[PDB]
């Protein structure tokens, strides 16, 4: 078994957002059947960021989400090889991130490659006046489709004011070998910003995942 109880994971991202480059860098742990992981990440170029973290937060790790024992985990089953993922998050003002992601496994330890590119922000927007103040708790509809995990979910941003900043998001999800697709089901995923200090260019996070058979869904 290539995935512990306890696992860390290492992360490199690229981007940009409106145009604006960045690099980040991170080193994280967690406990892959627990569904619980933390990170500490770093602007490593471009630094400090003209937008809000939390557009990022989702794109810096499915490895570790809980599941019951007769949902297949298929992103773990995955290792060591690893798998691999492209979202698009569409923003009610218009604004759009794309993400393609490697996930693979080297010295013990899980190794994220990220790349990012946000577009079509306005510039007088809460992304880019950095006015935004975390994701809600969300369930993304994970489920078999043209033989990949796709997922599916509404996120929500709190906003520095009461209401909420919206995205509609898809992710493709797709193992490097054939392991075991699941049958549909749910994923409850909770995420935090636990300490950012620095500028929000020193940055840690937590986050908790867990999948669940739907009803329902």
């Amino acid at each position: 078994e290539v995935i512990k109880e306890f696992m860390r994971f290492k992360e490199h991202m690229e981007g940009s957002v409106n145009g604006h480059e960045f690099e980040i860098e991170g080193e994280g742990e967690g406990r892959p059947y627990e569904g619980t992981q933390t990170a500490r990440l770093k602007v490593t170029k471009g630094g400090p960021l003209p937008f809000a973290w939390d557009i990022l937060s989702p794109q810096i790790s499915k490895a570790y989400v809980k599941h019951p024992a007769d949902i297949p985990d298929y992103l773990k089953l995955s290792f060591p090889e690893g798998f691999k993922w492209e979202r698009v998050m569409n923003f009610e003002d218009g604004g759009v991130v794309t993400v393609t992601q490697d996930s693979s496994l080297q010295d013990g330890e899980f190794i994220y490659k990220v790349k990012v590119r946000g577009t079509n922000f306005p510039s007088d927007g809460p992304v880019m006046q950095k006015k935004t103040m975390g994701w809600e708790a969300s369930s993304e509809r994970m489920y078999p489709e043209d033989g990949a995990l796709k997922g599916e979910m509404k996120m929500r941003l709190r906003l520095k004011d009461g209401g909420h900043y919206d995205a509609e998001v898809k992710t493709t999800y797709m193992a490097k070998k054939p392991v075991q697709l699941p049958g549909a089901y749910k994923t409850d995923t909770k995420l935090d910003i636990t300490s950012h200090n620095e500028d929000y260019t020193i940055v840690e996070q937590y986050e908790r995942n867990e999948g669940r058979h739907s009803t329902g869904a």
